[PDB]
């Protein structure tokens, strides 16, 4: 498909910019390093870069202005995935059929690759040759981000998640959680692409973030179809499908009014149901 | 300059307590576990760097809240880590449980992370951090790379890594002067008169107290300054530090005496 495509590209071009940041500085660091490369080359998908340079095409910009942009959030996620997976947490030994990366190098190194890559994150977005946006856009940028990576956000989706283990969630509690846990760098990487843009206003922003709300859920009503608190044990397996398609008409509708440039992001929105 | 300290902690401890209330009822408990990581009752020397090396250069103290914030921020997160079991595997710090132990290992790692976001946040904030935007991006640079696997979190993993004194001085100077040396080159730049030959010479400070902090620490506590160059001649080379720092706010007027005297201070103890 057009998006398949889209998607390929988004990935090639975040991966190549990625894979330049994994040069350790003097030796001692090399398996730091290492372990750093090891958690974000990992062959992911990159779905939040692919939002971040969809947003930034859909108000009119070069997508290669929202390569830091890309970045940034590809890190934040990727450093997510090896707090996450560690022993206090989910406990994992495989992503994607991979060792993960406390498995791989040892528990102490992947809590510290991750730090180095949230740090990264944030370097990136501040450093005016890798993001050369107005400085009070690179400010922006980095704002939204550290709030929808923080304690208010992601962090925050990850305390709400653990915090209910043991507790019987309704369908409105499990949408906190997810809006927190996922939604708010979904978010994020939208906001950021179009910002990446040169030509945001109130009203893209506002039309973009309803956009993001909706496909960020729709994600995950997805996912849960396709794994069979989930949404199909709330709501039965064809209420779930039912409301997927509604996610997906809220993200459509969202962006009416945008040109052709906005495809991507339209394509985007069936292609998740 | 214990009354200088008490009033930077002050002041310091004032701005991070309106950080950590919970945006909403869910996330309680995450936040209560942020405040507890970081109000807690710590000596803020990085934050007393960024007033001070602020002050050193004819700024108002209060345009140094944010820097003093952010890198009290880092300071705080990195603690929480360190006493994971995965490194140290403390369970005590100041005498009070661990953060994994009064909540939980998960809970800590999470409130950590978070307190790092918040740094940053904290300095990309143009209201927090009221500063001219060139410089508000000089500053999250400048944290970014000395927090991250360049700086602090490189330091930690050269630590585990591992001596002669070369070493032992490339693990410091990552470990803790990547900080140390942030802290004073952000008051530096939030004092608004900064230039590049008075950063220089700040950094040189930096990196001289950053230095006669662990081997004052070493002598007292008597892969050891003591250890590595004798007892008296690590005292010697701590005297040595103390100079270096001194020489190199030679020039600086009079605003420059809280690093004067704290410089001395360390050695002193
Ligand atoms: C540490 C913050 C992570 C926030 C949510 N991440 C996407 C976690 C990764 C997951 O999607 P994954 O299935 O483990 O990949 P989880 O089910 O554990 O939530
Ligand atoms: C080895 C294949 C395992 C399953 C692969 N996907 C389900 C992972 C995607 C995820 O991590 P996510 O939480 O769905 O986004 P999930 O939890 O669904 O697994
Ligand atoms: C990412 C970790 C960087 C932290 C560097 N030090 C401040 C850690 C704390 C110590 O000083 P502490 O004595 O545990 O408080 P350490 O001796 O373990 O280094
Ligand atoms: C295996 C340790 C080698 C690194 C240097 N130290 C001895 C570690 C012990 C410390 O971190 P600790 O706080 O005493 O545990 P120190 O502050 O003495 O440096
Ligand atoms: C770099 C600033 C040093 C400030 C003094 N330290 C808190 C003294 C205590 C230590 O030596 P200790 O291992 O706690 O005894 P630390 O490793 O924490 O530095
Ligand atoms: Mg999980
Ligand atoms: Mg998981
Ligand atoms: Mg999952
Ligand atoms: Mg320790
Ligand atoms: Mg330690
Ligand atoms: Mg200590
Ligand atoms: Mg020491
Ligand atoms: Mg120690
Ligand atoms: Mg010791």
């Amino acid at each position: 498909s057009m998006i398949a495509a889209y998607q390929a590209r988004c990935q090639a071009r975040v991966d190549a910019a990625l894979d330049a940041l994994f040069v350790a500085p003097r030796e001692e660091l090399q398996r730091l390093y290492e372990a750093m490369r090891y958690s974000v080359m990992n062959g992911g998908k990159r779905v939040r870069p692919l939002l971040a340079y969809a947003a930034c095409e859909a108000l009119g910009g070069a997508p290669q202005r929202a390569d830091a942009a890309a970045c940034a959030v590809e890190l934040i996620h990727a450093y997510s995935l090896v707090h996450d997976d560690l022993p206090a947490m989910d406990d994992d030994d495989l992503r994607r059929g991979q060792p993960t990366t406390h498995r791989a190098f040892d528990e102490a190194t992947a809590i510290l690759a991750a730090d180095g890559l949230q740090a990264l994150a944030f370097e990136v977005l501040a450093d005016t040759r890798r993001n050369p946006q107005e400085h009070a856009v690179c400010l922006e940028m980095l704002t939204r981000l550290a709030r929808a990576a923080g304690s208010a956000g992601m962090v925050g989706g990850q305390a709400i998640d653990l915090g209910s283990v043991g507790v019987a969630l309704d369908q409105a509690a499990l949408e906190v959680m997810h809006r927190h846990k996922t939604g708010a760098l979904i978010e994020a990487s939208v906001r950021l692409g179009a910002l990446a843009s040169g030509r945001a206003e109130p009203a893209s922003l506002a039309a973009l973030e309803r956009y993001a709300e909706a496909i960020g859920l729709a994600f995950q009503v997805q996912d849960d179809i396709l794994d069979v608190p989930t949404y199909p044990a709330l709501l039965g397996l064809e209420a779930a499908k039912g409301y997927a398609l509604e996610l997906r008409d809220l993200a459509l509708a969202a962006l009416d009014g945008f040109p052709p440039s906005a495809d991507p992001l339209r394509q985007l929105a069936r292609y998740i149901v």
